[PDB]
């Protein structure tokens, strides 16, 4: 019923009651277990009872419930669907509401930051041209010179019988990927498919590895309109390495801010199709998965042969070594640039103190063990030797399809 | 798309389906409601005769004789014997067909593209701890091969109604002691502070050191476990070096070559074989990472650190991974020097992808836990990371079973 969660580096033990309150099936049966599959495989009274309960979450968080402001509150939601199918949030709600979905994300090791996040509301954006505006004014305030600061922007919900607001490219700041004439790529392979919508929209491409793509934002029904962002909003940091001299001279370079913009913010049964959100990075996304990951810069070789390792065999563990520097190398040049980042050991333990924290204020924590443990130096990090319970709580961040 | 689950590979964008899970006839602990996939140890003649009856018809499938008149006999024979006796028995072929298959089976091996390579040792007419102790001798013998390792299995007489079990009460074959001190710490390898408290509280006069290979507490049916010490001339170990650190020889690390697995329950068609010790050969990133990194371990991480004199005070330092890399590149570069069987992790990983696909081609899926196949260090350094994987439990099976204390 309620799983037993133990730390086998510890002895310690929990128990997930949690996992209880989750209303939404996951991919996992008795039969098989699908945990580390990436994605999902796939009216009125139901919208309805998941208002009601978004509604008492909140009303429960700022100490009111049974209140006259809670119980009209519900009143007004119930009165709202009856006659319209629907109903709208109150600023207040919707900042609840967005750093719930953040503390119920589990692939995210930053959630030790749950409470601290600057929440714009864009819930009066009409057009595109106001989608851009409302993106740069986020990029802008969650930059901060390098002292980053997360920030969620929140679009119009999802309506019934109207095309969905939707920004197009997968996060707010991406490289460009140029399919070159024999196949290989110049830039970033992930994104070879927006790079080429992005032109075919009439974007003039240019031709480096690092080529600051522009957004792409739609507004419900019309074609999306095509946006660069003002080069003095994308903060990049060059990398170096602090005793490889050799390093500065590959031209690597990454930018300042994660935020993802392709995701579903769902809270009380209102869904927003476009709510980009950012903090800031751990070293180990950009050192090992994309500046090492094989179909990403793949660097792991070039780096290793600079380093004059032994690359005609595995067991001399060229890549384990150069990935190392690699992780070495973003850390310094961030820090080097004042920039805000956490390496996996210093964001592992913070999660660590995170999941206590939630085990003494909600009686759990959903965590997907496969994406908290980082990829390298897994089980060097305490993750790896906890064990984790994984499950659907709402308001939550969905995936949902590339609007093409 | 069909009704199975779909399995993704991201670095190559290639699609799976898993048919497999279909045959799987033994719950796992995830539910729709949650996922349990990162836990550990997760929680009658009827049902004998089913789980015989399945196995005889998946040992006559992959002889190519299903429905055949020796098939329908066999059956027969089997039923008849339950009937009489409570109980049945496997015959040879039967026992070294489901031995294979529990190996091939398990989700948590990265090893089993060597599956169909598995010598079978039959110990069923074991009446003894002596014999026992003959017996194990001999896997280690075999086994070890002087490096040169050869995976193996001995299987000793399976649980009977009404009679105790044949159990070794070790995790393993070899394995280091661990000294609890007076000053609460402990010397040797702390996972192994209770079996070595066992060792002694039945007589053996224990050592002091960090390496001291344990005795073996051998349990014949219905008896006290007897203590045999292992002749240390059967024991191959590793002294670590490393090939350009040329202080790390100075630490006096060192390995054994031999990793058997002592305490699991092999369970073929109802049929429990509680002491059935199996070995292969060390992915490094065992000795290298678990067992000389791990907190709860040998915990050398800091101890290396300090000899490459790298900033153990902050952790963007990244000294904890430098250190692991070294570790781990002394473990290989010491076992090739000794000509030891090993495999490291990338060359482990690359071989269980084609693994993959041997088994997408000949059973349509392949059972496997993504949490045990991606190794401890470099994880999306290797092609694994990259794969989705299927759960599920297919029988003939290695189980865990609890200590016999
Ligand atoms: C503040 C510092 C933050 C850190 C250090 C951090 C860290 C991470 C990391 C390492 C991942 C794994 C992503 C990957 O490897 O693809 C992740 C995923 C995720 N994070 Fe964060 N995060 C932060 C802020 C936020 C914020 C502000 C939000 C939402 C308001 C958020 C929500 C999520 C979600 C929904 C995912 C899953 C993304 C996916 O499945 O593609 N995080 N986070
Ligand atoms: C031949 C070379 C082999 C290699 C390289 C190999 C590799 C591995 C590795 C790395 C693990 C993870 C164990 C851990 O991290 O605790 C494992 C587990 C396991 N292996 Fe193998 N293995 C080999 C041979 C075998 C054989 C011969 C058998 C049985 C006939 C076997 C059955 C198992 C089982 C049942 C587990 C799960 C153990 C547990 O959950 O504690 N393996 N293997
Ligand atoms: N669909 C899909 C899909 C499948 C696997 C990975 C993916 C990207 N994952 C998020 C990557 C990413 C990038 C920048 N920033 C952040 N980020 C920011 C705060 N927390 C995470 N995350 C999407
Ligand atoms: N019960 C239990 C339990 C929980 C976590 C790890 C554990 C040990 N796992 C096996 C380790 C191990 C040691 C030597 N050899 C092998 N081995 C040999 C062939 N294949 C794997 N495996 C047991
Ligand atoms: C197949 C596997 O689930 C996939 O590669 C996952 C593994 N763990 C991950 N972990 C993080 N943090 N990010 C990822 O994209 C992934 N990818
Ligand atoms: C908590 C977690 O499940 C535990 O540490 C697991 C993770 N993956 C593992 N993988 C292997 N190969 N061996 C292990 O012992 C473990 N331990
Ligand atoms: O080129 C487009 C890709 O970057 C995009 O399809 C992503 O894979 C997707 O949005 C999930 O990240
Ligand atoms: O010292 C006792 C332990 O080694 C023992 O309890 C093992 O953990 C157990 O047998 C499973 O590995
Ligand atoms: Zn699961």
């Amino acid at each position: 019923k309620f799983p037993r969660v133990k730390n086998w580096e510890l002895g310690s033990i929990t128990y997930d009651t949690l996992c209880a309150q989750s209303q939404q099936d996951g991919p996992c049966t008795p039969r098989r277990c699908l945990g580390s599959l990436v994605l999902p495989r796939k009216p009125a009274e139901q919208l309805l009872s998941q208002a009601r309960d978004f509604i008492n979450q909140y009303y429960s968080s700022i100490k009111r419930s049974g209140s006259q402001a809670h119980e009209e509150r519900l009143q007004e939601v119930e009165a709202e669907v009856a006659s319209t199918g629907t109903y709208h949030l109150r600023e207040s709600e919707l900042v609840f509401g967005a750093k719930q979905a953040w503390r119920n994300a589990p692939r995210c090791v930053g959630r030790i930051q749950w409470g601290k996040l600057q929440v714009f509301d864009a819930r009066d954006c009409s057009s595109a041209q106001e989608m851009f505006t409302y993106i740069c004014n986020h990029i802008k305030y969650a930059t901060n010179r390098g002292n980053l600061r997360s920030a969620i922007t929140v679009f119009p919900q999802r309506a019934p019988g109207r095309g969905d607001f939707r920004i197009w490219n997968s996060q707010l700041v991406r490289y460009a990927g140029y399919r070159q004439q024999d196949g290989s790529v110049r830039g970033d392979p992930a994104n070879v498919e927006i790079t080429e919508l992005c032109i075919q929209h009439g974007w003039t491409p240019g031709n480096g590895r690092f080529d600051v793509l522009p957004l792409l934002l739609q507004a419900p029904d019309e074609a999306p309109e095509l946006f660069v962002l003002p080069p003095e909003l994308v903060l990049e940091v060059p990398l170096e390495h602090p005793t490889l001299e050799w390093f500065a001279a590959l031209g690597l370079r990454w930018y300042a801010l994660p935020a993802v913009s392709n995701m579903l913010l769902e809270i009380g049964g209102l869904e927003f199709s476009a709510a980009p959100f950012s903090g800031w990075y751990m070293s180990t996304e950009i050192g090992t998965r994309n500046l090492c990951d094989p179909h990403r810069y793949n660097i792991l070789e070039d780096v290793a042969v600079c380093m004059d390792l032994d690359t005609r065999t595995t067991s001399s563990l060229w890549k384990d070594k150069a990935a190392v520097e690699i992780n070495l190398a973003v850390l310094h040049s961030f820090q080097l640039a004042k920039v805000t980042i956490v390496d996996h050991h210093a964001a592992t333990v913070s999660f660590m103190k995170h999941l206590d924290n939630e085990q003494k204020a909600r009686g759990g924590c959903p965590a997907d063990w496969a994406w908290i443990v980082p990829p390298i130096s897994g089980s060097l990090t305490p993750v790896f030797h906890q064990e984790m319970v994984n499950y659907i709580l709402s308001p939550a961040f969905r995936y949902q399809p590339d609007p093409w």
